[PDB]
């Protein structure tokens, strides 16, 4: 997250660390045993670890559990990123407290100008890398579409929104991939692509999860 701000241990409780001997994308809990990321994180080998603040420490609250299996969007498209989501089915159910909770699914998608918190511990510098210990957050708008689509010719699919500055600072980046943009206490987005971190005229672009509810439930309920 570059230009953000330290959220305060365990203050977005429904956001998790994919890790493989390290952190390498976000995720959201969203009851207890599944978790929604983006396409692109997956690999095997994921220990999902939930109520982290420093990923480096063990300071309480940490649950780490296995995944059982995750499920990539059937149609995820890995040239245009277009569907990046996925469903990661953990191997035993997490305890959910006021620490580790879920997040709920939108009933309908958000509109243009709607704030919405954005979280993960990804670089926080948009020319090198720094990545940070505890969990940084951002709040950002969601832009209106044509703004986006004039940002990336050609690129922005029905599946996709930007959320951002198009005066560049504030913007998530690398290792913020999979996690949560939460507004209005619904899970509106997925951290999925942008070009460079936090340039001028060049936001975030985001899963539109509000598209995906139908199927995050079916699958959910098949498996
Ligand atoms: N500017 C953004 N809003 C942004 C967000 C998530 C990203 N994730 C990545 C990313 C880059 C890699 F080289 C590998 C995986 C990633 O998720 N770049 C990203 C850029
Ligand atoms: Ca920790």
């Amino acid at each position: 997250i570059v230009g953000g701000y330290t959220c305060g241990a365990n203050t977005v409780p429904y956001q998790v660390s994919l890790n493989s001997g390290y952190h390498f994308c976000g995720g959201s809990l969203i009851n207890s045993q599944w978790v929604v990321s983006a396409a692109h994180c997956y690999k095997s080998g994921i220990q999902v670890r939930l109520g982290e603040d420093n990923i480096n420490v063990v300071e309480g609250n940490e649950q780490f559990i296995s995944a059982s299996k995750s499920i990539v969007h059937p149609s995820y498209n890995s040239n245009t990123l277009n569907n990046d989501i996925m469903l990661i089915k953990l191997k035993s159910a997490a305890s959910l407290n006021s620490r580790v909770a879920s997040i709920s699914l939108p009933t309908s998608c958000a509109s243009a100008g709607t704030q919405c918190l954005i979280s993960g511990w990804g670089n926080t510098k948009s020319s090198g890398t720094s990545y940070p210990d505890v969990l940084k957050c951002l709040k950002a708008p969601i832009l209106s579409d044509s703004s986006c689509k004039s940002a990336y010719p050609g690129q922005i699919t029905s599946n996709m929104f930007c959320a951002g500055y198009l005066e560049g600072g504030k913007d998530s980046c690398q290792g913020d991939s999979g996690g949560p943009v939460v507004c209005s206490g619904k899970l509106q987005g997925i951290v999925s692509w942008g070009s460079g971190c936090a340039q001028k005229n060049k936001p975030g672009v985001y899963t539109k999860v509000c598209n995906y509810v139908s199927w995050i439930k079916q699958t959910i309920a098949s498996n």
